[PDB]
């Protein structure tokens, strides 16, 4: 079916600690009864951080009224101006990249020369119950919340 999901999910990834802004701590298991666009993101890229978070901040009267909520995620590296922009989302920090590593996300990139590990921009649309129905890996981010909202009403 055309519905069906394209990626399973260990059962305890709805359980993993996402930290907020504030410091409180978010799980899959939370947004469960209404759809979920999760989106990861690379720190090393502020200007995607900023563009990406920006379109899907814009579009989230829309995303609202189709049923759905968004969460950002990324993983805190000691190596700020996206997380101070504001998004009517939340933007939390998988520390030690359990979710990532879930959503097999962690991928090795080349870095000025030196091979290192890191998040590959990827987005995942969750239906109320947990199913992952679609997927985006390596993520152009021109039109890429368009198509995700587009994605969502495909679905409902």
């Amino acid at each position: 079916a055309m519905t069906d999901a394209v990626l399973e999910l260990p059962a305890a990834t709805f359980d993993l600690p996402l930290s907020l802004s504030g410091g409180t701590q978010t799980t899959l298991r939370a947004h469960a009864g209404h759809w979920l666009v999760i989106y990861f993101y690379p720190k090393d890229s502020t200007p995607g951080c900023t563009t990406e978070g920006l379109d899907f901040n814009a579009l989230l009267p829309e995303f609202d009224k189709a049923g759905a909520k968004i969460l950002g995620v990324s993983r805190d590296s000691v190596k700020n101006f996206c997380a101070k922009q504001g998004f009517a989302f939340p933007l939390v920090s998988d520390g030690d990249e359990a979710l990532c590593r879930a959503f097999d996300v962690i991928k090795e990139k080349n870095m000025y020369g030196k091979q290192v590990l890191g998040i590959e921009r990827s987005t995942f649309l969750l239906s109320p119950e947990g199913q992952v129905v679609q997927a985006w890996r390596k993520v152009k981010v021109a039109g890429h919340a368009d198509a995700v909202l587009a994605a969502l009403k495909a679905h409902a």
